[PDB]
């Protein structure tokens, strides 16, 4: 790998950091400070993550760990693409494709449920992203959630933040088998805990509310996951039978029964939103403009 260049859309300039104008930070980063930045030759805007050599040794490790994955996933359309990097005596700058926002912040702006047609095209993207990292690189995300699903003005939906990926994330979306690992721990007991997390997220974004109510502590959530029934989609909101049975499949608590990505990608709910046209781009711009 190299650090001189910026490969965008087939081209590849050879600039340094000062060739970019800093237009501000895009929220307090949890895996590195992220700036929205603009070229001085052309005016094109990108996202640029900064790792200070002086930074916390633990954040920096995750920044480099997320960088390790996104350098290897250029050919996956459903993962935030990295354009290149710069290494100065004091910083590392990671150039990323500029995205609109996360689905967690999208939910707060909507002030309500997100339509099924959008969650549809989201499901196809995340599952295929989680599947690519598994099949091609044997990596698991280990922290899927609405704040890790980025959308943009063009209607793209990509997964991000592989900071704790590997060959413990947020507790609310953690899978049953990660909360209490099996009696003898097989190395790949973890291989499908991400499916359960995306199911929790789909229920959250579809209903506008997190399915485990009134937990004042992290552990209290963990106990509901294991004691209460899986929180399937309600019946009184016009959700289709395909959407409800896909959410039921992912939310099967017994991990030896949760279907592999192999057959989740066969699901009708997926096959519909592969060939179905949905103007997520226009729907995105509208909620933002609101
Ligand atoms: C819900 C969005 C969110 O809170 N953040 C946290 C701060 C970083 C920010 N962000 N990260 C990346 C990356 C990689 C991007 C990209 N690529 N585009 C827009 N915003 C991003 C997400």
């Amino acid at each position: 790998k190299q650090t001189g260049y910026l490969t965008i859309g087939g081209q590849r300039y050879q600039a340094e950091i000062n060739d970019l104008e800093n237009l501000g930070e895009m929220g307090s980063g949890t895996c590195g400070q992220v700036w929205k930045m603009r070229f001085r030759k052309t005016g094109h805007v990108i996202a640029v993550k900064q790792m200070r050599r002086s930074g916390n040794k633990e954040e920096n490790k995750r920044i480099l760990m997320d960088l390790d994955v996104v350098l290897k996933s250029h050919d996956c359309p459903y993962i935030v693409q990295c354009f290149g990097t710069f290494i100065t005596n004091t910083d590392v700058f990671i150039a990323m494709e500029l995205m609109g926002t996360c689905a967690e912040k999208l939910k707060k702006r909507m002030q309500g449920p997100i339509p099924e047609r959008i969650l549809g095209k989201m499901t196809v993207a995340i599952v295929k992203a989680l599947y690519y990292l598994k099949e091609k690189h044997g990596v698991i995300h280990r922290d899927v959630k609405p704040s890790n699903i980025l959308l943009d003005e063009r209607g793209q939906i990509k997964l991000c933040d592989f900071g704790i990926s590997g060959r413990a994330g947020c507790a609310a979306y953690m899978a049953p088998e990660r909360i209490d690992p099996p009696d003898p721990t097989k190395p790949d007991y973890d291989i499908r805990a991400d499916v359960w997390s995306l199911g929790i997220s789909l229920v959250e974004l579809a209903t506008g509310q997190f399915p485990y109510k009134n937990c004042k502590t992290d552990f209290e959530v963990l106990t509901k996951v294991l004691q209460e029934e899986p929180p399937l989609l309600p019946g009184h909101m016009g959700f289709s039978g395909d959407f409800q049975s896909f959410v039921k499949d992912c939310l099967t608590k017994d991990h030896r029964k949760r279907p592999k990505y192999n057959k989740l990608l066969e699901h009708s709910f997926i096959k519909r939103y592969e060939t179905l046209e949905v103007d997520v781009a226009s729907w995105f711009k509208d909620v933002m403009a609101k």
